């Protein structure tokens, strides 16, 4: 528990309040009496701790001459601002030359005036705290250090190996997960082989995608997309003629995949592309469904600009 040293606060403030400065007559100032400031406020630190919260206001008044020959007694006073945050940019009331024909001499106080508060504000925060403790810290170390070694750290091993499918076993994938169809049949401002390589074609993909992915044209090709939150493999792939591949969302359950052909056709002019998607799941039909020509035809229509 910190207490506000208040104490040294008034002896200072009111002194430095009370020890106004002038300077010319032009922009003089001098201090006719101060009263203190009146208000509660309260610290808590424990060296290593620094934290300000209080409420108070001080008033005083002062004078000013002007080489015009007009003295004038003006009033300052500072609500209940609080320090907390840059003191000097406290809020301080001011009331001299405005009524005088000096006014311009006010304006040198305000950058001399308040600005010799702003130093009182300098032993306010110094000396209210550079006496209950000390700001005087050294160096802190362990006298031995120890790095990481033993900890529940997972190993496995790596091998060379190039398995590739074989007709006489086969591997099928699959769970009791809800289904349906997805199929969409949309017109390409493009030839049959054009698009066919945008389904094809990495770089291609990667274009409409907008993000990155990954393709290989093949017949089991894996391809992955939309920063890999897609995926699947070719199971057909007919030149610019029909391919059918897995398809799936990063989101799907292991091992499930929708059945997708896409079939290519010349319209003379544009392409009809044939889709049919089927094992979609049920609850993601909806979000295939978008996540498709959004990402596909109306992707490829707007990167590639084979929309109508």
């Amino acid at each position: 528990t910190e207490r506000d040293a208040s104490n040294w606060s008034t002896d200072k403030l009111k002194t430095l309040f009370l020890a106004v400065q002038v300077q010319n007559e032009e922009g003089k100032c001098e201090v006719t009496e101060v009263s203190k400031l009146d208000g509660e406020a309260s610290i808590n630190n424990r060296k290593g701790k620094l934290i300000f919260f209080y409420e108070w206001s001080v008033k005083l008044n002062w004078t000013g001459t002007s080489k015009s020959g007009v003295q004038y007694k003006g009033h300052v006073e500072i609500p209940n601002l609080s320090d907390e945050n840059s003191v000097d940019e406290v809020e301080i009331s001011v009331s001299l030359a405005k009524d005088e024909p000096d006014t311009n001499l006010v304006a040198l106080m305000k950058e001399e005036g308040v600005k010799l508060l702003r130093e009182a504000m300098g032993i306010y925060i110094s000396t209210l705290k550079t006496e209950f403790t000390q700001g005087m810290i050294l160096p802190t170390m362990n006298g031995e250090s120890v790095d990481p070694v033993g900890q529940p750290a997972l190993k496995t091993e790596e091998r060379k190996a190039k398995p590739a499918p074989s007709k006489t076993q086969a591997r099928p994938v699959g769970v009791k997960i809800p289904t349906c169809k997805i199929t969409l049949k949309e017109t390409f401002l493009t030839s049959p082989e054009e698009l066919y390589r945008v389904f094809t074609t990495q770089e291609l993909v990667q274009a409409f995608t907008h993000a990155p992915a990954t393709l290989e044209a093949d017949r089991g090709g894996k391809f992955h997309m939309v920063d890999g939150n897609v995926s699947g493999e070719f199971t057909d792939l007919v030149p610019e003629k029909h391919i059918v591949m897995k398809w799936r969302f990063k989101s799907w359950p292991e091992g499930h995949f929708a059945t997708i052909t896409l079939t290519f056709i010349d319209k003379n002019g544009e392409t009809e592309l044939c889709m049919e998607g089927r094992g979609i799941p049920a609850p993601e039909e909806e979000r295939t469904r978008q996540g498709w020509q959004r990402y596909y035809f109306e992707g490829i229509k707007q990167t590639f600009g084979y929309g109508a």
